[PDB]
């Protein structure tokens, strides 16, 4: 209702990285999965929401808008403003778009319409194309949905994690 | 062995698209790329050339570490990326540092790993995807002989 | 009227610098004036507007909001959204706040109210405090004015440059 | 010569205020500083201490090159920054690398240049200026003996 | 083919010598190097090994871009740097990323350019020149088979 | 007191060896160093001088933070590094920022720590170890007076 959703995001990959890092969900170790095969770099800080389980068996992915990147493993208390939905070779994948919680410099961003269109297009473009040069990888759908849909998915993923 | 000076405008890894104004010598930020992409190699142009697109001939230089915008690198050609976009031809000569024995094993286009050539091609095909009216009609790699003939023609057009 | 003001800014100091660089207006050489005496860093990319002369004998100062810093000497075509007015030991100083011209990712910033308040406060704080530990330096006034005042000052400075 | 391990949370030059959660060991971004300031030295806390503010005792470490967040540095105290803010005391122990002969000339607070001590003081006085209700009542530098006694007291409080 | 996890302690280009404390898993600053030198490759150790020096077996990993201290990289051996210094034997296994086809052309020590191997050797021969009581008696490159033998020795010593 | 403008060519920490072409003022990449070493100070030359080697007189500048290639720094001499190599004499003037009270404690060569002077020497003695036909016969530090004498010699040769 009036009480806004928040959660902790663990950042795995800082904005501007071509190294695709992963944080192990059991040990907390950071691993280099791979150097990307395309001349692309992560459009925002990238990671996952703590204590969630998405429909793909992993913690629910998160994209965080920041004034300055963090590094792999760093926690950021964040709030959702939208969600990126896609289908690739492994099926559906959802990524929640967030901003820092309790920071007045982000109060103007409350929903997906508050983010410049070209910035959302840029984020989409990354995920549509970053595996273009990897064999057997493809994208069949990609689109943006609003904060309300994002929050519904976060709540579902909290429930799956508890179960 | 052909050799020429390349002015690097954009270091490898940059999303800021720097451009030298050829009238004045100043470095300008043309744009922050609209796509989440970064230049796959150090990028610039060959000094004292005039290409078919009316500008100096573009050049890509393979390096172990990027330089700064505006830096000259003595280079030699090993191939060329030939593309056609909405405006016509837009050739980019692929080079390595001249006089450096660490690059002697790279003499022609077949000596550059396919993974690297494919990533360079991917960059130029897609980097303007989000700009209206921009698209790429053709994009192919050609050999050193092809590169050298084009450099020679562009040198002559600069002198004329 | 309907045709928006633009100009070229030469950036002297990238955002986040404690090295205070200057671009020579005759030679175009970059000089290190000094390392700042305070633990502060330039809040935005900082420089001056080409072909202007402010009331202090220098080209009119400019602050440029960017997604990523440039380096000293780089030109950026920009448009004004406001102006910072201050008085220090050398008298009045004015600094025009700008965003990149023709970039739709900045269309939402048209005037000084479109910049988050805390971000304007942060910029002010820099100029109020960065010379705190330098002998004989002080600030007696600092405030923000709108795009219309900024444009009037830019126009005056263009006129002074021509004269 | 007193020696202890400092966990660096924030490298010199950072506007991101990282903080170790002492319950879990994780690194958290507490905030991006609201002022245009940057940590004047590598900054963190002394392991196995419990200060008067209920938290581990804060430490500043002078280094020739910053480390990464979470890195341990064996350090020895040369002085202490004593402040009083709206909540009470908030001491910060000033240290140099232990066992490193390049720092042997720094033994007490008088051996650190005034310019550096003044910049550190300026940071802690002003960095929360734009946060409502935050202000600094007192801020002074004290010597190694003062630092050592406070470290010792904080070690004992951690054991109790 | 043999592969293992390498924990990188020191990214390429560093003059800070970081080390993992193998009891805790914490990263520590051992020291800032005394020479104007920087690690020529990402540097670390192979997880779940015990070298004859009593530490986990050292590893050098060739990469297109460096990682952060503490990062795991799945790697495979292509050779080994054998050194004898003041404290006796020292082996460092040279590796490339495992399961990455961009490195398939590197199968043994002869596939790494001599200029890179010479630079790596030069680092380890000279980086402790300005530290007292340090010297190197021998420094030599051996092939993949010898590297794999030492990894297996070190796996067995870890289990014992 | 003597002071002059130094143009910095190479920031501290660089393995790219940049040089200004003194006819044009352009920055050029001479080469990527063949050794795993990095410039220990910001490095350049004194404007409007002519050394006995026929180039502008080299300068090393101590700074709290490095600059960019091409940046001017007003500096004053505190000593000089004298070297004899394959091409004969080579002098490099050691400097600090002029008019900056944070450097007033450095008036002569004895005011710079031996660890820093030794590291600087080590760089110039070893950075060309893996380039053929290079060697150093002598490398020695001299005081401010000798440095100032050489600056004056080089000012006179520029005018002549
Ligand atoms: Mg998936
Ligand atoms: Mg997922
Ligand atoms: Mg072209
Ligand atoms: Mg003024
Ligand atoms: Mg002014
Ligand atoms: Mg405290
Ligand atoms: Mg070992
Ligand atoms: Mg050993
Ligand atoms: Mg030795
Ligand atoms: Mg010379
Ligand atoms: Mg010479
Ligand atoms: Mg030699």
């Amino acid at each position: 209702h009036h009480h806004a959703m928040q959660f902790d995001v663990t950042i795995e990959i800082p904005k501007g990285q071509r190294n695709k890092y992963e944080v192990d969900h059991e040990t907390g170790r950071v691993r280099l999965d791979r150097y990307l095969y395309t001349p692309m770099a992560y459009p925002t800080d990238y990671g996952f929401i703590e204590d969630t389980l998405g429909d793909d068996g992993d913690p629910l992915d998160a994209l965080v808008l920041l004034p300055q990147p963090v590094f792999p493993g760093v926690l950021v208390a964040a709030r959702p403003v939208g969600m990126f939905r896609m289908v690739d070779e492994h099926g559906g994948d959802d990524k929640v778009l967030c901003v820092p919680a309790g920071d007045p410099r982000w109060d103007h961003v409350q929903d997906i319409g508050d983010v410049p269109a070209f910035e959302l297009d840029a984020i989409k473009h990354f995920f549509v194309h970053y595996k273009d040069l990897e064999p057997g990888k493809f994208v069949k759908a990609a689109d943006w949905v609003d904060r309300a849909e994002a929050e519904a998915e976060v709540q579902r993923s909290v429930e799956r994690f508890k179960a």
